[PDB]
């Protein structure tokens, strides 16, 4: 039953969404700390991690995006290191030999690819907020309300174990009608706002500083009245 998921608000306010505790699966450097929203049957899974302490991992079994919703990690391999601290992001490619050193009482998003499609891209992408973008596909004219929006983006990690593109996108305003989502897509919002209309019949507002998750099939309108910015993984 693929639904959109809020995983993480920008104050960290109590989300609707359900989270299963534990690892993943039996590879999962995580367990206790992982908090998973979704996991469909081909691997792809999104959730929240909840970590305070370092772990190192000699071959990261996963490709996964982190987004920072409080305090801050460090990602460390060889001599390549990433800190982000909340509202950055980084990716995990699959095979990395990886630290992640978190501070105390720290929450990220992730979206991982669990299952490898192709050869390890291994190694850290640092992705920034501030990235420079290039014109990018509207939506398909025929699922139009308003008119076409202009849009951008820039896929700073293009996964080789995995169909991710992960990067920044932005957007003017737009209205579509409700479709299932033809891809799973993990979204946080470094400007602006969407309103998200669902199977069911609610409404979603993603504010700035929120994770949410869209499940490939899951029914899901889009108005945006503003400019939006966005961090992305999308399969
Ligand atoms: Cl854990």
């Amino acid at each position: 039953q693929p639904t959109v998921l809020l995983l993480a608000r920008a104050d960290l306010s109590p989300v609707g969404t359900e989270f299963t505790t534990g690892p993943i699966d039996a590879h999962d450097p995580f367990d206790s700390g992982r908090r998973t929203a979704f996991v469909d049957e081909q691997g792809i899974a999104a959730g929240i991690v909840e970590f305070g302490t370092a772990l190192s991992v000699e071959a990261y079994p996963y490709t996964e995006m982190l987004v920072m919703h409080r305090g801050s990690v460090t990602l460390t391999s060889g001599t390549d290191s990433v800190t982000l601290s909340t509202g950055e992001s980084a990716v995990i490619g699959r095979g990395t030999q990886v630290r992640i050193d978190a501070q105390p009482e720290s929450l990220w998003a992730f979206c991982a690819s669990t299952q490898a499609s192709g050869p390890d891209k291994s190694g850290i992408t640092a992705l920034d907020r501030l990235a420079l973008l290039t014109p990018s596909s509207p939506p398909d004219p025929s699922i139009m309300i308003s008119p076409l929006p202009q849009c951008r983006s820039n896929n700073l990690f293009e996964d080789t174990a995995s169909t991710l593109r992960i990067g920044v996108w932005d957007s003017t305003p737009y209205e579509r009608i409700s479709r299932p989502h033809k891809i799973h897509e993990l979204m946080n919002l470094i400007e602006g706002r969407v309103v998200l209309s669902l199977e069911n019949g609610s409404s979603l507002t993603v504010n700035t500083g929120d994770t949410v998750f869209v499940a490939q099939g899951a029914p899901c309108k889009w108005t945006s009245t503003g400019y939006v910015r966005k961090f992305y993984a999308v399969t």
